[PDB]
Parts: C-alpha cells; sequence; structure tokens
C-alpha cells in the first residue's frame, strides 16, 4: 500500500460504486477512506469512513470548512488485524451505502452535495490491494 489517491476531476453521480479490497496489517490501529471535495489541503470531506481497530468502532463523518460534523457509527467492527476485507461504498441520491464483506453496514445520508466530490483518498494502517470505481 501507500497513501493512495484517485482523482475524479469530473465528479461522480448516483450509481457510482467504489470497491476497495485490502488487508488490515497485524498491528494496525486505524485507517480511513475519504471522499474529498478538492485536492487542496484541508478540503471538505463529503465522507470520512474510519474503521478504528484500536477503539473497536467504525466512525462516519463529514468535514466542512475545517470542522468535523456529527459522528455516526455502525454496529461493532467488521474488520480484524491480519485479515483481508472488501468494502463497497455506493453513491446514491440520498447518501452513501457502505457494504463490508457480504453485509450492508451503514447508510450515511449526504451532508454536502455529491456533485462536490473530486477525490478519493485512502490512508492510515491498511494494505491496499485494489481500488476500483464503477
Ligand atoms: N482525529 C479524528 C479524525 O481523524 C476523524 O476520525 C474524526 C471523525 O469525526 O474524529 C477525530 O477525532
Amino acid at each position: 500500500n501507500v497513501p493512495h489517491k484517485s482523482s475524479l476531476p469530473e465528479g461522480i453521480r448516483p450509481g457510482t460504486v467504489l470497491r476497495i479490497r485490502g488487508l488490515v496489517p497485524p498491528n494496525a490501529s486505524r485507517f480511513h477512506v475519504n471522499l474529498l471535495c478538492g485536492e487542496e489541503q484541508g478540503s471538505d470531506a463529503a465522507l470520512h469512513f474510519n474503521p478504528r481497530l484500536d477503539t473497536s468502532e467504525v466512525v462516519f463523518n463529514s468535514k466542512e470548512q475545517g470542522s468535523w460534523g456529527r459522528e455516526e457509527r455502525g454496529p461493532g467492527v467488521p474488520f480484524q488485524r491480519g485479515q483481508p476485507f472488501e468494502v463497497l461504498i455506493i453513491a446514491s441520491d440520498d447518501g452513501f451505502k457502505a457494504v463490508v464483506g457480504d453485509a450492508q453496514y451503514h447508510h450515511f445520508r449526504h451532508r454536502l452535495p455529491l456533485a462536490r466530490v473530486r477525490l478519493v483518498e485512502v490512508g492510515g494502517d491498511v494494505q491496499l490491494d485494489s481500488v476500483r470505481i464503477f
């Protein structure tokens, strides 16, 4: 892996599916997937998906003008150190649906306009095998 970025300079529309395949390293503490509204530093985050192995939670949030919004959490932690995982982030008209493995995990309703998303960035403690956008 590596702090991985995929620019989407022309944006995305409902019906776009982000498929991330990878592995949580043995001593991982946390990793994240951000759908950002620009390439500049401090850009708003339409979505911050943050599995935290250290605190056993998975947090969802948005970032606007530098401030994080209200945190949402899914049930438990469907990730485990030393194991492979597959996540689908689906963009629909009303939000992003997150699927982990074979289960629907959480539905995050849009906070910022989907039309503003211009970049996908994956970072933290994660071994990335592939990131596809369908
Ligand atoms: N430092 C973390 C950020 O990295 C982000 O995960 C936000 C999510 O709300 O929580 C903060 O406490």
